[PDB]
């Protein structure tokens, strides 16, 4: 039984606060002592063991200051053994813990010597026995000084007492010389080692790891080369290599495999790690409400005893504020551990997972590959193993939400009775309501998103079309069509959804409040004790901390059973059937040339798909093919002409027969393959390069035409999908990488079926033939093209899978058969700017009052607690509940003001501002960019453009007014808990005014490197996804060139940038936690101490304390919400500077301007344009005069401004110098609309939108239907609509369809020109996109319907100007030239005459 010689007892907390001296002495220090002994004696032998050489450091000052200070350690607790050698000696824990810490001292002081000339890391072990001797020493400096000053006597004698002080300042100080210094190294382009392989524990348990490169992106914008190497064994061939070598045992050692326990298997450590420390923090944080309770009640007790033997001691309140203290730094401290345990699990199933799938993709068979899509395999990549790294995140929850739960509710039913079961049952209600109301939340942001698209396509009509828009002057009608679609549809979705948050927000007040008034309410009326002041507040603590688990619970076993799900896909993944490895046993070398077979067959069976087929395999092959000659296969589409080279590459399953190829191989696919990437590389292939032999194989190749053609030569980027690159000149790519190659083995899949025959002739004599540089290699090619057949060696013919004829060239001639017959950077300030246009935009009076309503639910809350506090107060003051209908009346009304406002906030947030600003910056987005001149449409492009149209704004109607909406109710819930704290001790502004400071850095920090981190995450993220699906498009000849080394290792390059990317963004959140969550409890000690203070003063009410405290509790959520949420909306400001600055674009000529016009002539006066404000005059000094009726024919050289003559006319660019005058008017001041929309055009790029007829012809529907259809039957698609429907003008065009070929597209723009007054009338071609049909249709057309007015013909084919009676040559854009085109024809040997 427990024994002990002590007045106070072996307990662990004595009369006043603190630990007795019996268990500081008895357990603390003992049990740190015999930690050190058993551990640190662990380490020392290890270390002592590891290594003595090379990388050991300096002898500093460090070492010695240390070793000094343990000396002085063993010094000081020898002379405390002397000091307690008479006075009691018989106290067994004190003798026995000096007797252990002397032991474990000198343990110590052989750890620090043998450490430091081996490790890096300051030990583990001696850093927290330090910790633990100067947490010990410290409590036992407490405990003396304590009862000194409230008993008069010193345990240990005044000598004692500066003894312990003197242990306490050299435990603290050798403490800190461990943590803090370097050990310096003694002296004797890849990016630096992570600092999490050097930090020592202190400095993982804080993440100070991550203060270097917090701090470096926070002053500059971080490049990949910024980042840490990836830490030590986070390497993806290590996590992959462990996670196959348990799969393996799955597959072969169970009776039936599971991937999901080989992933436990492999990294279950680290969770059951994890699941330890978040054990640990479950039990602080609901300890944490407990310190509540035990202070609130201290201060009634204390407060009683004060009013009119052992009367309670401040130092208890005191020592209740420390340990409060304690409470949330130990809580915090487990809490980021168990994160990063959990986070490095999901990393490494991540990299592990990611480099088995593309490891197994390299050798799946085909049969499995064609069982499974490349788009499936690659999501199984990019989204399946995102389930598995996102499950780790919850996984946990799956016991620690149940664990919260479970002791949340026995802590709420201890203090508060059984009336707790109606404010659980209120949380367990609200839960089906949540899911309820976010079901029907993503219902409308779905409809929302839907509308957006629609939107974005209509919008993507007009920028696609603006020119023929911007020349029709058709701007107004599709804007105020697009107007309506926004303004009706999506606005007015988006009104709905602002309700429904508002809605959303109001139970998010609420609930919290409901369940503590509804529990009040039951307890009040059900518990006969009163409603204390110690009851009411923890009970409020203990109920938001339930609000998480039970709303939480349900989003983890959604992840739970959707990673079950994936794991079954994976599953199916890795037990795909394989390629028979040992199908074609390659061998080495062979060196005398022509002779000796290479590859062999003999009456050998390659199935390609086993489990259906059987004698159905290409089959009884018998085949030979021979060092330096060529041997051609010759068969049908199907014959199995591929499926030879496959098996002889391979690929294919085989049952009979034996078959080999020596030396390495070279393989060309049928349908050539290009990793994306310069040409050179995809030539080189990971060959070392040789100059020579590559500009050789270049030449060889006929791909030096190619080369010299494109845009940058061989460092030429074939883009993603490939599209740099067609047909030919891929297949000759393809060919190129095989020669440069030298493989030994040549299988040449028809490489020359996708070249001009010329090209082929060409490259047979320079690479395949006996006159090419392979003709030491040995070749096999599969092609049908005769004059392979004539330079072959030897040919075989097959058909049916099966081998018909083999034999040399001359044999086979000979045969006569029929293949005889054939043969024969600093960060940026934030924006300010943008922030007030939005303010601006969401009406500023609005803003205020949505802010106003921030402050009135807060306040209203705020004073919801005020009352209860009081209300409290006076049932304490009583013995029972005096009022209870008045006090829960009121308390009641309070919680609904303040829910009430939160409805308006949103509602006036949604319906006022967000709203608001949405409908002014897409007005005025779309109004700037309609009217902006082809400058802008021509140098951005118009899907950088319509980027705008579509996220950016997006953004700004559904994301950014939420987040500001979050940020500043977090911000006004702080000021009003600082409000709160302050009020209740006013000194805590000297507190929280440093820890301002420090959070503001902190929040700077983090807004700026967090954004720079996850940037370079997600670029990171995507070249994983990309190359896998590369490597599938291309896995035949991965395998081929037998490169699958090469392929695999690049991906695991790829997983490692990511993770170096990713390790950082979220050890960043760690960093920044930690950091919030100290400031939080710091906050907690500052508000509980000056409390307790205000209470020795004699001042304090227990109701005072709770409330405070009540609120600085949850300060610390505040805080990581108010980080977050500055986070998200810089995020998403940007989007208001992207509107913004197409909103202010430069716009073209006014629209309309006085000079009206009252309704054919034109005439030039040293008119000069040009194509851009920066480029030169690319038409001058045209003075030409067109009569009424003329008809006018420009010619030109490619160069020539013929082209910029209509946008001239149409003054789409303004006049250099001189003007154009239209019926004795001119145009260069008369308005765009006015003069725009008075000419006829059809625009040499014909364009349709989507809708009626009627909206490609008239959509001002400014013309009667009689007329539209004498247009159409003009244009001689009257008949076309009809066959389209019977809706007739209402048959409806689509983009992105073909309702309309171009012909009679065209057509349809001669049509659009015949409605408009054509007093001019403007034409060009589609520009060699003509065919004589419609030539003859478009100019009988001008001629009926335009011939009588004037009409300017532009095309370049001659033939539609011969009948011109006006003819115009553009010489460079200097006019100069005479009337008529026949007079050119004959007069002169005119360039005119010269084309024609």
């Amino acid at each position: 039984c427990k024994l002990c010689r002590s007045p106070e007892g072996f307990g662990p907390i004595s009369f006043y606060g603190d630990f007795t001296q019996c268990f500081i002495d008895g357990v603390i220090l003992n049990l740190s002592a015999i930690f050190m002994i058993t551990f640190g004696i662990r380490d020392l032998v290890n270390l002592c063991k590891k290594k003595h050489s090379g990388i050991k450091y300096r002898r500093n000052w460090i070492i010695v200051s240390r070793m000094a200070l343990v000396l002085l350690e063993i010094a000081f607790v020898s002379l405390a053994s002397l000091n307690i050698s008479k006075e009691e000696a018989e106290n067994f824990t004190i003798v026995s813990q000096y007797a252990s810490t002397m032991l474990s001292l000198f343990v110590a002081l052989a750890l620090h010597w043998i450490e430091y000339d081996r490790s890096v890391v300051a030990n583990t072990v001696l850093l927290f026995y330090w910790l633990f001797e100067t947490f010990g020493n410290f409590a036992k400096l407490i405990n003396i000084l304590i009862r000194h000053t409230y008993e008069g006597i010193w345990y240990s004698g005044q000598t004692g007492f500066i003894l312990t002080l003197f242990q306490v300042i050299t435990c603290a100080s050798i403490l800190l010389l461990e943590a803090l210094p370097k050990k310096p190294l003694m002296p004797h382009t890849r990016r630096k080692p992570n600092p999490y392989d050097s930090a020592n524990i202190f400095s993982r348990i804080t993440f100070s790891w991550m203060s270097g490169l917090m701090k470096t992106g926070y002053e500059k914008y971080l490049v990949e080369a910024d980042l840490y190497k990836l830490p030590r064994n986070f390497s993806s061939e290590e996590l992959s290599q462990k996670l196959e070598k348990n799969w393996e045992n799955e597959l072969k050692q169970k009776s039936n495999p599971s991937l999901s326990w080989a992933i436990c298997r492999t990294f279950g450590s680290k969770m059951l790690l994890a699941a330890f420390f978040k054990a640990i923090h479950d039990v602080l944080a609901f300890t944490q409400p407990q310190l509540l309770r035990i202070l609130i009640k201290f201060v009634t007790d204390y407060n009683s005893e004060r009013q009119d033997p052992q009367k309670l001691p401040i130092v208890r309140g005191f020592l209740i504020a420390f340990a409060m203290f304690l409470v949330g730094f130990t809580q915090t401290s487990v809490l980021h551990q168990y994160f990063l345990n959990v986070f490095n699990t999901g990393m490494y199933i991540k990299s592990a997972l990611t480099a088995l799938i593309y490891q197994k993709s390299l050798v799946l068979s085909n049969e499995a590959s064609g069982l499974s899509s490349t788009g499936d395999i690659v999501n199984l990549m990019s989204v399946d193993v995102q389930k598995l790294q996102d499950l780790t995140q919850w996984l946990n929850l799956i016991w620690s939400g149940p664990f919260q739960i479970i002791i949340c509710l026995y802590s709420l039913y201890k203090l508060l009775g059984n009336s707790m079961w109606v404010g659980v049952i209120i949380l367990v209600i609200m839960m089906p309501l949540n899911s309820f109301l976010m079901r029907i939340q993503k219902k409308l942001q779905k409809s929302q998103m839907k509308y957006k698209d629609e939107r974005t396509r209509v919008i993507s009509e007009i920028l696609n079309n603006i020119k023929s828009l911007k020349l029709y002057a058709w701007e107004k009608p599709y804007r105020e069509k697009l107007e309506e679609v926004r303004n009706n549809k999506e606005l007015k979705n988006l009104t709905k959804l602002g309700c429904y948050m508002a809605v959303t927000s109001f139970q998010f007040n609420i609930v919290p409040f409901l369940v503590s008034c509804c529990t009040f309410a039951v307890f009040v009326y059900t518990e006969d004790r009163a409603l204390t002041t110690d009851l009411v507040f923890p009970a409020l603590t203990l109920f938001n901390l339930l609000s998480f688990p039970l709303m939480i619970i349900p989003m983890v076993l959604n992840s739970f059973i959707e990673a079950s799900v994936s794991i079954g896909r994976l599953f199916t993944f890795f037990t795909n059937e394989e390629l028979q490895p040992d199908s074609v046993q390659r061998l080495p070398k062979v060196k005398n040339i022509g002779d000796v077979a290479i590859n062999i067959g003999d009456d050998a069976t390659f199935l390609w798909q086993r489990k259906p087929e059987y004698k159905v395999a290409l089959k009884n092959i018998n085949f030979q093919a021979k060092k330096g000659n060529l041997t051609c296969i010759v068969g049908k589409v199907g014959s199995g002409k591929t499926a030879l080279l496959s098996c002889m590459l391979g690929d294919l399953f085989r049952v009979k027969g034996f078959a080999t190829v020596h030396g390495s191989v070279a393989y060309v696919s049928q349908v050539p393959w290009i990793m994306n990437g310069t040409v050179k590389e995809n030539i080189l292939f990971g060959h070392r390069y040789d100059a020579e032999f590559y500009e050789k194989t270049i030449k060889a190749c006929a791909l030096t035409i190619d080369l010299a053609i494109l845009m940058d030569g061989d460092k030429t980027l074939v883009g993603e999908k490939g599209i740099s690159l067609s047909g030919g000149q891929k297949a000759r790519l393809s060919l190129a990488r095989a020669v440069y190659a030298r493989a030994d083995t040549y299988l040449l899949d028809d490489p020359l079926a996708a070249v001009d025959e010329h090209v082929a002739r060409h490259l047979i004599e320079h690479v395949l033939g006996p006159n090419g540089l392979l003709h030491t290699k040995t070749k096999v090619l599969a092609t049908n093209k005769v004059s392979a057949l004539s330079i072959a060696d030897s040919i075989a013919l097959l058909d049916n899978g099966e081998i018909t004829q083999q034999g040399t060239y001359d044999e086979i001639t000979k045969d006569a058969d029929s293949p005889l017959w054939k043969l024969l950077r600093e960060q940026g300030k934030v924006k300010w700017n943008i922030y007030l246009e939005y303010a601006k935009a969401c009406n500023p009076k609005s803003v205020c009052v949505f802010i106003l309503f921030i402050v009135i639910s807060m306040f209203l809350s705020v004073m919801g607690n005020v009352w209860l506090k009081h209300w409290s107060e006076v049932n304490s003051r009583y013995g029972s509940n005096p009022n209870a209908a008045r006090y829960l009346a009121i308390y009641f009304a309070l919680g609904i003001g303040s829910a009430l406002a939160t409805l308006i906030q949103t509602i006036v947030l949604w319906v006022f501002c967000t709203i608001h600003a949405s409908k002014y910056l897409h007005n005025l987005m779309t109004n700037s960019v309609l009217r902006a001149p082809m400058t802008f449409f021509e140098t951005t492009p118009i899907g950088r453009i319509l980027n705008r149209f579509s996220n950016d704004i997006y953004k700004v109607d559904a994301l950014l007014g939420r987040t500001f909406s979050q940020f500043f109710v977090n911000a006004v819930k702080v000021t009003f808990t600082i409000t709160v704290i302050c009020a209740t001790t006013w000194q805590f502004i000297f507190i929280i005014i440093p820890l301002s400071v420090f959070y503001i850095y902190y929040q700077q920090y983090y807004l700026r490197t967090s954004r720079e981190l996850r940037r370079l995450d997600s670029i990171t993220r995507s070249p994983i996804y990309s190359h896998f699906q590369e490597t599938l498009g291309g896995l035949a000849t991965v395998r081929g060139y037998s490169q699958q080394k090469r392929f695999s290792h690049i991906n695991q390059c790829r997983i490692d940038n990511n993770m170096s990317a990713f390790y950082p963004s979220i050890n960043a959140n760690r960093w920044l936690a930690y950091r919030l969550e100290l400031i939080g409890s710091i906050i907690i000690l500052g508000a509980a101490t000056l409390s307790v203070f205000r209470l020795k003063q004699g001042t304090l009410t227990a109701g005072m304390v709770g409330l405070s405290l009540s609120y600085a509790l949850q300060i610390t959520q505040t805080l990581n919400w108010i980080v977050r949420m500055t986070v998200e909306v810089e995020t998403n400001i940007v989007s208001v500077e992207r509107i913004k600055e197409y909103a202010d674009l430069k716009s073209e000529a006014p629209l309309i301007v006085e000079g009206h016009r009252p309704p054919g002539d034109i005439k030039f006066n040293n008119y000069s344009t040009r194509y851009r404000p920066e480029l030169d005059l690319v038409l001058k000094h045209i003075n030409i005069h067109i009569k009424p009726n003329e008809k006018v024919g420009i010619v030109g050289r490619t160069g020539a401004g013929k082209s910029s003559l209509t946008l001239a006319l149409f003054r789409m660019i303004e006049a250099s110098e001189g003007n154009i005058v239209i019926d004795n008017i001119a145009i260069n001041e008369i308005g765009l609309y006015d003069l725009r929309h008075k000419l006829s055009i059809i625009p040499q790029d014909s364009q349709v939108f989507e809708g009626t007829v009627r909206e490609n012809i008239d959509p001002i529907n400014q013309y009667t239907d009689e007329a539209i259809w004498r247009a159409l039957e003009l244009s001689h698609l009257k008949e076309h609509v009809l066959s389209m429907s019977n809706d007739g003008l209402d048959a409806q065009l689509t983009e992105g369809g073909g309702n309309l070929s171009v012909g009679q597209r065209q057509l349809l723009c001669l049509a659009r020109a015949m409605l408009v007054p054509s007093k001019i009338l403007v034409l060009d071609e589609a520009t060699a996109a003509v065919d004589v049909e419609t030539d003859k249709v478009v100019q009988e057309t001008i001629r009926t319907a335009f011939k009588d007015r004037t009409i300017l013909t532009i095309a370049h084919r001659l033939n539609t100007i011969m009948d011109s009676d006006r003819i115009i040559v553009l010489d460079n854009g200097k006019v100069a030239e005479f009337d008529s085109p026949g007079q050119l024809l004959s007069d002169n040997k005119s360039l005119f005459y010269s084309l024609c």
